């Protein structure tokens, strides 16, 4: 199958808004992490590719995801990096949780569908 770039997006875009409107969780995930305003100048050592939700919005409407495998890969690479870096009680930590729970819900129905 190939994909038409504007219908992938419509298609996908949904699962995004939901992450993206998850208050407070969605918080620590909607700008690229910034490890100096942070003071955290470890974080790229142990993250060597990092993600986070305004980079998603930026590739799904660009046409940089050709396949909607291509999309499910960075929103877990997203999840992935601060279920590594972040203690597991953190807020960061439980906050990515949740938005793995919602993204399961949703993303589900809408790759059945294609």
């Amino acid at each position: 199958a190939a994909f038409k770039p504007e219908e992938l997006r419509q298609a996908l875009m949904p699962t995004l808004e939901a992450l993206y409107r998850q208050d407070p969780e969605s918080l620590p995930f909607r700008q690229p992490v910034d490890p100096q305003l942070l003071g955290i100048p470890d974080y790229f050592d142990i993250v060597k590719n990092p993600m986070d939700l305004s980079t998603i919005k930026r590739k799904l409407d660009t046409g940089q995801y050709q396949e909607p495998w291509q999309y499910v890969d960075d929103v877990w690479l997203m999840f992935n990096n601060a279920w590594l870096y972040n203690r597991k009680t953190s807020r960061v930590y439980k906050f990515c949780s949740k938005l793995a729970e919602v993204f399961e819900q949703e993303i589900d129905p809408v790759m059945q569908a294609l």
